[PDB]
């Protein structure tokens, strides 16, 4: 509607340098509004291509939040595929380019998660992604237990308390849950408590004032501000089909081709941090600048819309054109930076996975080694320790400054 109403204008502003005309002076405003409507014209026409990507994408999206919460990265792209491809064959639009890791998600909620100590992954992403929107409780399935952390941290702000099944506390803490509205994550759910059925169900009594959920023998206030998470360390855990319609899962299990992901990352921000900024701004690039972009257009709809006939200054207009195309320039340029990165920036990747494969790979190993002996069980924090402590405080690479060599050195160390 704000690009509309910026239509309006601008044909009033038309009118205005045809009643000038009626004169090189005049003529040379009339041309250049031209040149500058066409602007408006075409980015008119974008949108309304919009249209089509967004209805299609909140499908896609919408299909990959409610399913495909509990497969791993391999099932997840394949549904995801041939979800895809019937609407291809449908001729329903959607837009290619775009991810669902980004499409659902805000910067700002990203960096927020990062601060959180999220473990930065597709998988972790889409995952954290789902456990922002939902409309069921969600089922964290975290073997590593990286997502018991992330949810401590993220909701720290309000105050979310530990507490169990096993604990006979957990009726008296639940209760206070629902009074206070406080968060709630419950780590042992295989054995369950089907207290939380109504709960879950969402069984809510809207009687006078009051919104009353029937536990047990009694009725509590249930509040908006409450939120309930369930986690099982489990990886093989079975939950009968009750809990697993009434709940929504979000699986945290560190598959290898997830922890070759995860591997990748750390160590391009721990060596080359340049690349590591650049694909993170790689988002900033049409985020941070587009952002910059985004306000000098904000700007220069302001003063064309408050222009309460400004004979006076007219090289407003003609600046914050040009600074406007500056920054489109300046997109442009940074779309071929990401033309250099499926040159280069993917090259960086693919020079740097092959360390990332033998780590997954180590990390497998070192699963596997527990069975030949009860003694030899190790946990993913362990392995990230041993990773942690081969990038950083490292004494076999205080003189070292050639990225080849620091990448031959880390590997064997």
């Amino acid at each position: 509607m704000h690009l509309n109403v910026g239509l309006r204008k601008i044909k009033e502003t038309v009118d205005q340098v045809e009643e000038l005309r009626r004169v090189n002076r005049s003529t040379a405003l009339l041309k250049s509004l031209s040149a500058e409507r066409e602007r408006w014209e075409k980015t008119s026409e974008t949108f309304k291509n919009q249209m089509s990507t967004i209805a299609g994408d909140c499908l896609l999206s919408a299909a990959f939040i409610a399913y495909a919460g509990y497969f791993d990265q391999q099932m997840r792209q394949n549904l995801f595929t041939t979800w895809s491809h019937h609407l291809q064959q449908a001729n329903i639009q959607f837009r290619t380019d775009i991810a669902r890791t980004e499409y659902l998600s805000n910067a700002d909620e990203r960096l927020r998660w990062q601060a959180s100590s999220l473990p930065a992954d597709d998988l972790c992403t889409e995952n954290a992604i789902m456990l922002k929107r939902f409309n069921r409780y969600p089922l964290i399935i975290d073997p590593s237990g990286q997502a018991t952390e992330f949810i401590m941290n993220e909701y720290k702000d309000r105050k979310i308390t530990r507490t169990s099944f096993l604990d006979d506390a957990f009726r008296k803490n639940l209760e206070s849950a629902l009074r206070f509205g406080n968060p709630l994550l419950v780590q042992d759910v295989e054995s369950y408590d089907p207290v939380l059925n109504p709960v879950l169900n969402r069984e809510v009594r809207r009687t006078g004032g009051r919104v009353l959920i029937t536990l047990g023998d009694q009725d509590i206030d249930l509040s908006p501000s409450f939120v309930i998470f369930l986690s099982t360390r489990d990886p093989t855990v079975e939950f009968p089909p009750d809990l697993c319609s009434r709940v929504t899962f979000v699986n945290f299990t560190v598959t290898r081709s997830s922890l070759q992901s995860q591997c990748l990352n750390e160590v391009l921000k721990a060596e080359r941090p340049d690349v590591d900024e650049k694909r993170s701004d790689l988002l900033k690039l049409q985020g941070e600048f587009q952002l910059r972009l985004r306000q000098l257009e904000k700007s220069l709809l302001q003063a064309l819309n408050e222009v309460k006939g400004r004979i006076l200054d007219d090289d407003t207009i003609i600046t914050t054109l040009e600074n406007l195309k500056r920054e489109a320039a300046e997109v442009t340029r940074k779309v071929e930076e990401t033309d250099i990165v499926m040159q280069e920036v993917e090259t960086v990747s693919q020079q740097y996975l092959p360390l990332s494969t033998a780590c997954s790979s180590i990390y497998f190993t070192m699963e596997s080694l527990k069975q030949i002996h009860f003694l030899y069980q190790y946990s993913l924090q362990f392995f990230l320790d041993i990773y942690h402590n081969v990038l950083y405080e490292n004494p076999n690479l205080k003189g070292v400054t050639d990225h080849t060599q620091r990448l031959s050195i880390i590997t064997k160390d």
